[PDB]
């Protein structure tokens, strides 16, 4: 997406597409997916129960990335319904609907 705005969409696509991979790094941390009640915490806070020792990080887990565009930060929910996990960011608007940078922008795995 080449125009102004969804170039901050294409950017976080790949970013969105890095905190999944991390999600799976957390998933080796805690040899599980996290709670999206304990695990969101334990995005956030380090986890309660047994971590592996590997190095636990805050955020969502995430890579060595800043927040996402428009000023908003990310959403990191752990498994809702059916899906492993639920991540996304907020589209420009400050919304979660669809559009092209008005739309909420992130991934899950289910």
């Amino acid at each position: 997406m080449s125009r102004p705005d969804q170039a901050k969409v294409t950017v976080a696509k790949g970013d969105i597409k890095a905190i999944a991979a991390a999600l799976d790094m957390y998933k080796l941390d805690n040899f599980a997916y996290p709670s999206t009640q304990q695990g969101l915490e334990a995005l956030v806070k380090k986890p309660t129960g047994n971590p592996q020792p590997k190095n636990w990080n805050k955020d969502g887990y995430l890579k060595k990335l800043p927040v996402d565009p428009w000023g908003n930060p990310y959403q990191y929910l752990a498994p809702g319904t059916k899906g492993p996990f639920d991540l996304y960011s907020l589209g420009a608007d400050g919304k979660e609907g669809g559009s092209d940078n008005d739309a909420d922008i992130g991934n899950w795995d289910n």
